[PDB]
C-alpha cells in the first residue's frame, strides 16, 4: 500500500527499456531532418528521454499519466510507418509487449494502494 513506489518502478523500467535494442528509433525526438513530412501526420511528438525527464521532474502525479505518453511513442510509430512490415514499426510492437508486461502490476499496485488509501 505505498502510494509513491510507482516512481522508482517506472525508474527502473525505463532503465531496462533504454538497455533494449529495439528502443534505439525512440529513444529521442524523431529527426524531422531525416523524415521531413514527419508532422505533417504526427500531432504530438512523444519519445522515451521526454518521458524520462518529465518522470525526474516530477511532472507525472500517477503512472497512469506516464502509460500514456508512452503509448502515444507507439500510436505515432503505427501511424507514420508506411508498412505495418517495416522494421522501425517492427521493433515498435516488441518493445510495446514488453512495456505491457512489465507495467501491468505497477498499475495495480498504485491503485490498490490509493483505493486502501481512501478506505
Ligand atoms: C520504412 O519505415 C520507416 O522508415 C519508419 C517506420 C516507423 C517509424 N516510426 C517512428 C519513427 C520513424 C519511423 C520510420
Amino acid at each position: 500500500y505505498d502510494i509513491q513506489a510507482w516512481k522508482k518502478q517506472c525508474e527502473e523500467l525505463l532503465n531496462l527499456i533504454f538497455q533494449c535494442e529495439d528502443s534505439e528509433p525512440f529513444r529521442q525526438p524523431v529527426d524531422l531532418l531525416e523524415y521531413p513530412d514527419y508532422r505533417d501526420i504526427i500531432d504530438t511528438p512523444m519519445d522515451f528521454a521526454t518521458v524520462r525527464e518529465t518522470l525526474e521532474a516530477g511532472n507525472y502525479e500517477s503512472p497512469m499519466e506516464l502509460c500514456k505518453d508512452v503509448r502515444l511513442i507507439f500510436s505515432n510509430s503505427k501511424a507514420y510507418t508506411p508498412s505495418k512490415r517495416s522494421r522501425i514499426y517492427s521493433m515498435s510492437l516488441r518493445l510495446s509487449a514488453f512495456f505491457e508486461e512489465h507495467i501491468s502490476s505497477v498499475l495495480s499496485d498504485y491503485k490498490s494502494a490509493l483505493r486502501f488509501h481512501k478506505r
